[PDB]
Order: structure tokens, then C-alpha cells, then sequence
């Protein structure tokens, strides 16, 4: 493609980063979290809290950004410091947040009384600092709700003559703003909008997920220092406050639609495979929202598969299944033409969506089950395992996870919620499995490393304030793996595709009869008495190795017997993870295959393990694996 395009992407995703960034840097300073911080140099998150009487859970999302930022670090004893990054909380104008609030629909049309010459020329003078970063973040601030409201009135479709619509003052700002952002020139004649110009055009609804926040982020303070219920409350009628879920759903589809092409291959693949009469006959879509993805999926097998060839015979028939009427509406009618049924049901209840689809006469076995970006939308249910909990505690979890109270809910607790949460579905999942689609968060390091590259340090953070529940993609692919769902190879994708996170899975889960977990100090006396590629490992170096990467160990489980085991270790600024012992039980039923299973296992897990660029061992372990008597394992 085109060269000044590195810039401009890094240019719009800044943008979307300063207009949550920004709320979150004005209130901690309004209320004195950096002068605290500079009162008393080492304090954990727990003093914060209580000595500025702020809300852990919130407060928790705003330090993981600003340490994404680089305004702050957190010690070994996870005690925060600050760093000179964070002097630029200064150099901010608090009055920025107006624009939270101020009607751009009004401005444009001229019936407004005040404009934003101001910031049009603030941004001219690139917000007086000469930090980039910075000066994109707060232009972020004024450009997402005006480029917006611009193409919601078309004064931009129009490149030729742009603006003449306008009074002569309105044109006179917007022009002088375009032509210093270098978004528009005029050489002859008129004005005309360039190509960074039009790139910004182009992408405009992407920012509208993060636009749609707004009511949220102006209440920054109310979160982080308040009741922040008064944030979320919902009427009598029940509309949502906290965000403009209208512009959310439709810029949100727009987004969604790019990932449910990547069903398409799987869904060919289930529906090529013979024979015919033993494929689902039902596709069961949990959120199904307007039955976009169920029409997809419908058309693909008619036009790809072998099952499209004869549906005369063999019928399909869709289900959308929604908690909301309305939705069950916009989907029956979007499926027109094409065998289907709604209806109601909760992410949360798949043993009620069992129940009515036996009311409905539909054959459990012939289900298969699909969802997408729904499972860290779920309402939070508390674990009710509290002794595995309590296992789970001493794991490095760096889950955010905010409750009802903006408390914080303990990293473990929430992936032991997810884990129960999948458990459920796991009971109902059947030979045809689970296609599933789920966006993810990172951690603060990965975040602080690809901060151009990456939409993380928004996204993650408006998911945590509005207490949805993101976590880490090998933190989900190990919740899944626990309760015995694996996603399979052949139909796996991970977004963005080459760099060292992941923020997208697309996954095809199927049940097996076995679970993977973390190993964790309490397998140590099984683990010796594995058969074992290296001599024997003695059990100081176990507890090395478990104490320096607590989840990067993972076993194999069948009938609460261990079958196998894989230690790894992470090096080299935690880019490179690198197989470091195998361990097999060959008194186990076809421990050979599951052998082979956890090392296919540990390539996916560490494929969207935050930060890993490359994997070594690969080979050395297959073969080890793979030529089991040849290779000479210990104690076998
Ligand atoms: N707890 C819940 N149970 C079932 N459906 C839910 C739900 N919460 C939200 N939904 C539904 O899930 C949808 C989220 S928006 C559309 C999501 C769709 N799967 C897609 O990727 O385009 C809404 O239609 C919403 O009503
Ligand atoms: C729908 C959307 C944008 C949100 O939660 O606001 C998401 O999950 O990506
Ligand atoms: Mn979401």
C-alpha cells in the first residue's frame, strides 16, 4: 500500500486513545493522586484508595492506563511510582472536558452561541508541548465527536468545494483546523480534503464504539471518587444511560462484520463433511443482536457447501436467541426467506436454552452452538467453587474486573467466574461443538509496548469501567481448556495477525474427554514420578520454575489423573517462550495422543500468550513425542 499510511493509522488510533486517556489523567489530577504521589514516593493501590476515599475497581482501570502511558510503574511489591511522563497532567487543559458534552450537531448548522476556536487553536499550536503522542491525545479529544458529526451531515462525501455550505466563519475555523491537521489543501479554485484527509473520512465509524462512551468517561470522577451508580442507573424505561448504545450497535456491527468472514471456512468445512445426514441441523446463535452472522452463515452453506447442494432433503434451520424483544424482532425479520426460530434466552443460562429447545421438539445432538463477543458481556455470577478459588489465588492473574460498588474483584476470582460460567456451556456442547468469537484485554507491559500499534489501552479500559469482563486470550483459551473445551487448529485466528498480542480469537470449540490446567506447586510428588524426556527433574527446580512464570505450565488431566505435563520458560525482554520439559504418564489409555494434544495445545496457548514473538522447542518435542521409544525417556 501507500507510504504515509503508518502515520496515519498511528494518527487515528491516538485519537480514540486521548478521548478515554484524557478524562481518566483530569480526574486522578483533579483529585490529587499525583501530588500524592509525590507526598509519599511508594504506595500500593489499597493506600490509594483509602486515602483519596476512591473506588478500588475504577480506580484500578485508571492506574493499569496511566501505567500503560508510562506516567507511573509499579514495583516488586507492586507499589506505584511515579515517572516524568506523569508532569504532563499539567500541561492539559481541564476544560477539555467540556467537549464531552458540547453539542457539535448544534456548532455545525450555527446555533450554537460558543465555538471552539480555542481548541481549533490549541490544536494549531499542537497543545504546547512537543510530545506528539501527547498533542494527538488531547486533539483526540475535539477531532472523534467533530470528524463524527461531520460525516453524520455529509459535509465531507462532497470532496469537491468542502464546506461551502457552511456560514463563512464555520468555514473559515474548519478550514483553518483541516488544513493544520494536513487533512485539506486548496491550490486552485476551492478547498479540497487530501488523502490523510480521506483516511479519516473512511474510518469514522470505527470510532464510534469508543465515541458512544461519552456520558461514561465525562463522569470520570464520579467513577473513580463518587457513587458510580449514578453512572449506570437505569429509568423506568430502561434506557442506558452510560453510553449512546444506538451509535454503539451500528458502529460496533461495521466492526464485528470484518471477523464473521473467518467463520466462513469453518463453516464450509462442517457442512463439506460426510456424510451429510450426521451435520447439524440446527445453528443456535446465543446474542444473535439482528441475525447478521446467522444470515452469513446461512447463504455460505447454500453457495459453499456440499449441505447447500441438497437442503431440499436435509433442511437447516437458524435460531437467534436474544434476552432482548426487540432483538428477536430485528432478527425474525432479517431472516426472512431463510428456515428459522427465535428466541429468548441469557448467555448466562444455557441449561434454560437446553430446556427450550426440547419445549421446541429440537433434538439436542443436532445443535450446533456459535456466539460472538458476548461471553465478556455476560452478567458476573459470582464463583461458587470457593476451594478452587482459593487454589487460583496464588496465581499471577492480571485480570481488571470492576463490580457493582466500582470495587475491585480479585484477578482470580474473575477468571474462576469465567471458568464456571464456560463449565456451563461445556455440559451442553455436543459432537458439533461451539464456534465461538471473543475480544480480549492485554497486560499494562504489552500495552506499554505497542501503543501506536494497538487499540488496548481504549478499548480495555471503557470495557473495565462499564464492568464488562475482558480478560488475556491464553487466560480464555485456559478457562475453556479447564472445563474440557479446545479450540480446534484448523479453524483458529487470532487478531492482528502478526504482532505479538491478541485482542481476537476466532474459535471452533470442541469437547473432549480431558481438561488442561496450570500446573501449580501442589502437582510436584505426581509430576516426579513421570516417564520424562530431560533425567529427572528434582523438585528445587519445579519450584524455579513455577515461581517465575506461575501460568506458564500446563498439564494434562483425565479422570482426575495426570496424563501429561509441559514446563516452559519465558526469556529474553518475555519475548520468546521456549518448551522446557515433557512429562508423560504411559499408564494412561492413549497417553501418546494426548501427549501430542498438549504440545498442539501449548503452540496455540502461547500464540496468544501476551508478548511471545517465537516459540522454541517445537521440533525437538515433537520428535521427542512423536518417536517415544528411539528418544530414551526417563523413568518410562
Ligand atoms: N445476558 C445476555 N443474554 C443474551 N443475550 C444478550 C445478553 N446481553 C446482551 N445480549 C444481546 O447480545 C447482543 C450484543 S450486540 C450484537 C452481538 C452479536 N453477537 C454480534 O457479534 O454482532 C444484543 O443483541 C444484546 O441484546
Ligand atoms: C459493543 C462494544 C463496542 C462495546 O462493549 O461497547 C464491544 O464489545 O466491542
Ligand atoms: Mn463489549
Amino acid at each position: 500500500n501507500l507510504y504515509f499510511q503508518s502515520n496515519a493509522l498511528d494518527k487515528i488510533n491516538r485519537y480514540a486513545h486521548g478521548f478515554v486517556a484524557v478524562p481518566v489523567i483530569c480526574a486522578c489530577s483533579e483529585a490529587g493522586v499525583f501530588e500524592l504521589l509525590s507526598q509519599k514516593k511508594s504506595l500500593k493501590l489499597e493506600e490509594i484508595v483509602e486515602h483519596l476515599a476512591a473506588n478500588s475497581g475504577h480506580l484500578m482501570v485508571a492506574m493499569r492506563l496511566l501505567e500503560s502511558l508510562s506516567f507511573l510503574y509499579r514495583s516488586q511489591a507492586e507499589e506505584y511510582i511515579l515517572t516524568e511522563q506523569s508532569q504532563q497532567h499539567q500541561i492539559i487543559p481541564k476544560a477539555l472536558m467540556s467537549l464531552y458534552k458540547y453539542p457539535f450537531e448544534l456548532y455545525l448548522k450555527g446555533e450554537v452561541e460558543t465555538g471552539i476556536s480555542n481548541w481549533i487553536n490549541c490544536s494549531s499550536r499542537r497543545w504546547d508541548t512537543e510530545n506528539s503522542l501527547l498533542s494527538d491525545l488531547l486533539d483526540g479529544v475535539l477531532l472523534i465527536p467533530l470528524l463524527l458529526e461531520l460525516k453524520k451531515q455529509n459535509l465531507l462525501d462532497e470532496s469537491k468545494k468542502i464546506f461551502n455550505t457552511l456560514t463563512n466563519s464555520l468555514k473559515q475555523e474548519l478550514s483553518t483546523l483541516f488544513i493544520n491537521l494536513g487533512w485539506a489543501e486548496e491550490k486552485t479554485e476551492g478547498l479540497y480534503l487530501t488523502d490523510i484527509g480521506r483516511f479519516m473520512r473512511d474510518r469514522s465509524l470505527n470510532l464510534g464504539t469508543t465515541a458512544s462512551y461519552a456520558p461514561m468517561l465525562l463522569q470520570m470522577k464520579e467513577l473513580l471518587f463518587g457513587n458510580p451508580q449514578r453512572v449506570f442507573q437505569r429509568n423506568k424505561t430502561e434506557k442506558e444511560r452510560h453510553v449512546n448504545r444506538t451509535l454503539n450497535v451500528v458502529a460496533s456491527g461495521f466492526q464485528h462484520e470484518k471477523f464473521f468472514a473467518d467463520t466462513d471456512k469453518i463453516i464450509i468445512s462442517i457442512f463439506n463433511q460426510q456424510p451429510i445426514e450426521e451435520q447439524p441441523i440446527y445453528i443456535v446463535d446465543m446474542g444473535c443482536g439482528d441475525g447478521t452472522l446467522l444470515k452469513r452463515i446461512y447463504k455460505i452453506i447454500k453457495q459453499f457447501s456440499a449441505r447447500g447442494k441438497v437442503l431440499t432433503e436435509y433442511p437447516i434451520i437458524m435460531v437467534g436467541v436474544d434476552y432482548n424483544q426487540e432483538a428477536l424482532d430485528v432478527t425474525d425479520k432479517n431472516l426472512v426467506d431463510i428456515p428459522h426460530l427465535v428466541i429468548p434466552g441469557d448467555i448466562g443460562a444455557p441449561e434454560k436454552l437446553l430446556e427450550q429447545l426440547k419445549a421446541q421438539g429440537i433434538e439436542p445432538e443436532k445443535v450446533l452452538h456459535i456466539r460472538s463477543f458476548l461471553d465478556h458481556d455476560r452478567p458476573f455470577i459470582a464463583p461458587k467453587n470457593t476451594e478452587i478459588a482459593q487454589a487460583r489465588s496464588q496465581l499471577d492473574y492480571q485480570v481488571v474486573d470492576v463490580d457493582r460498588e466500582g470495587k475491585l474483584i480479585p484477578p482470580h476470582i474473575a477468571v474462576q467466574s469465567l471458568v464456571e460460567h464456560l463449565e456451563r456451556w461445556s455440559s451442553i456442547i455436543t459432537r458439533h461443538g461451539l464456534l465461538l468469537l471473543e475480544v480480549h484485554s492485554l497486560t499494562p507491559a504489552v500495552v506499554k509496548k505497542y501503543i501506536d500499534e494497538s487499540e488496548s489501552l481504549h478499548f480495555d479500559a471503557y470495557h473495565a469501567f462499564s464492568m464488562q469482563h475482558l480478560v488475556e486470550a491464553d487466560v480464555f483459551l485456559m478457562a475453556a481448556a479447564e472445563v474440557g473445551l479446545f479450540s480446534r487448529k484448523e479453524a483458529f485466528r487470532k487478531y492482528p495477525k502478526t504482532l505479538p498480542l491478541t485482542r481476537i480469537t476466532v474459535n471452533h470449540f470442541e469437547k473432549r474427554k480431558y481438561q488442561i490446567r496450570y500446573a501449580t506447586v501442589n502437582d510436584i510428588p505426581n509430576l516426579l514420578k513421570c516417564a520424562t524426556f530431560n533425567p529427572p527433574v528434582n523438585e528445587p527446580f519445579f519450584q524455579v520454575l513455577l515461581k517465575q512464570t506461575p501460568t506458564a505450565h500446563l498439564l494434562l488431566e483425565y479422570q482426575g489423573e495426570l496424563v501429561a505435563a509441559i514446563f516452559t520458560e519465558t526469556k529474553n525482554s518475555n519475548e520468546v517462550l521456549g518448551i522446557r520439559e515433557f512429562l508423560v504418564r504411559t499408564s494412561v489409555e492413549n497417553w501418546q495422543v494426548l501427549a501430542k494434544d498438549l504440545l498442539e495445545f501449548v503452540e496455540q496457548w502461547g500464540v496468544v500468550k501476551p508478548g511471545i514473538k517465537e516459540i522454541e522447542g517445537l521440533l525437538k518435542y515433537h520428535e521427542a513425542i512423536s518417536n517415544f521409544q528411539k528418544s530414551k525417556w526417563y523413568q518410562s
